[PDB]
């Protein structure tokens, strides 16, 4: 079947089927100019069993690109202008075409926290301020809206959306966490009044929490509370992203984030999303039990590990990075193929 994404009880109701799902982030899936590359890539992810791709809603620039480059937003103190052309929202267009045609469903940013594809900072060199008065400038939160309304009204009506997503990690540095409680709340607000269709979500990493051991992603550095955002009535899910190699913390330590998140979901009422996660070195060891204590704890609703990597007809290889899993390799067995057969 084909419906909207929908929660029930603490789990998501997916095409009819209500149950934990295994997903992956291709943010690249987004920026691909050649059909038949998206196409392989979704058959694959399709194939592979997994229901939901993580890919970027927003590719945003200061000054226009080389001639046949990608952009979907020019941001300028002058006067901004969003790509609706072959070159801009197409591609992203037929990504949602292809997760159509092949059952997926997409969950979707609008806006990077870092200054890859632009970011909160193509926002500070048009608009002024820094990275953290980003959230309350007007002109820059006036024009993000703009951006919202023109992603979002193309797809409102497709059940390939899982969710809309305010932003890839959000933080605001030193802030205080009210900040983006506040921020988010409204912006959700706006993301409905466009689609009643749809879920909305934060994208957050889930930093700042209190129910965990004092490491420095459970702190209050990085300007967000988890238990304060999950509460938020227009999110309808939390997020949670891990990765102990940057965090300074051990692997092992994974399971309790996991844990502490999922409770946290839970006592909101709502599903968690274990939306990234990676480990640098062996990966097959150190995140299949990562993937386990997700299945197994009640407040998860499904985990998507960064990020999938894969190949083109004409022998080109995806975009890449130290965590990309390849499809068809050793990894993609252990971190893809089996956890898809022991959820179901
Ligand atoms: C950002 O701008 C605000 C307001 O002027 C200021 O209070 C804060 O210190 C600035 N951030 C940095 C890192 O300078
Ligand atoms: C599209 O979805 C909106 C709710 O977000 C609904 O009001 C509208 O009727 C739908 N459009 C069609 C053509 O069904
Ligand atoms: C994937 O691996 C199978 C062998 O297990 C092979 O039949 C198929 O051609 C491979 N797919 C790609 C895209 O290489
Ligand atoms: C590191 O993690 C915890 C501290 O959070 C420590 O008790 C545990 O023994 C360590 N585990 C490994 C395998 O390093």
């Amino acid at each position: 079947a084909s419906s909207f994404v929908t929660i029930s009880g603490t789990q998501f109701n997916i095409d009819g089927k209500v149950g934990y799902f295994a997903g992956t982030n291709c943010y690249w899936c987004s920026f691909l100019t050649n059909h038949a590359d998206v196409d392989s890539t979704f058959s694959h992810i399709s194939s592979s069993g997994l229901k939901v791709v993580r890919v970027w809603g927003f590719n945003d620039v200061n000054t226009q690109p080389s001639p046949g480059q990608i952009w979907f937003q020019k941001l300028s103190a002058t006067g901004s202008t969003i790509n609706t052309g072959a070159d801009g929202l197409q591609t992203l267009d037929y990504v949602v075409q292809s997760a159509e045609q092949h059952n997926l469903k997409l969950i979707i940013p609008f806006v990077n926290n870092w200054s890859d594809y632009g970011g909160i900072n193509a926002y500070v060199n048009a608009f002024g301020g820094n990275a953290t008065t980003w959230y309350t400038n007007t002109a820059a939160q006036t024009q993000y809206r703009k951006y919202v309304q023109a992603v979002v009204s193309r797809y409102a009506n497709s059940t390939a959306i899982f969710a809309w997503e305010l932003g890839n990690e959000p933080r605001c540095n030193g802030c205080s966490t009210d900040v983006i409680v506040q921020w988010a709340t409204s912006v959700s607000q706006y993301v409905k009044s466009l689609d009643s269709n749809h879920l909305v979500t934060l994208g957050d990493e889930g930093l700042g929490l209190s129910t965990g051991d004092g490491a420095y992603p459970y702190t209050y550095g990085e300007g967000t509370d988890f238990a304060k955002n999950v509460q938020i009535k227009s999110l309808d899910f939390g997020t949670f992203h891990l990765y102990p190699d940057s965090w300074g913390t051990n692997y092992t330590w994974g399971n309790g984030w996991i844990q502490t998140h999922a409770a946290a979901c839970l006592a909101a009422g709502k599903p968690c999303v274990f939306e990234e996660y990676g480990a640098q070195q062996n990966p097959c060891t150190n995140e299949a039990p990562w993937q386990t204590t997700s299945l197994t704890t009640r407040g998860m609703g499904g985990d998507m590990f960064w990020q999938w990597g894969d190949t083109f007809a004409n022998g080109a290889q995806s975009n890449s990075d130290p965590y990309t899993v390849w499809y068809n390799s050793s990894n993609w067995q252990c971190l893809v193929k089996n956890h898809v057969d022991a959820i179901n």
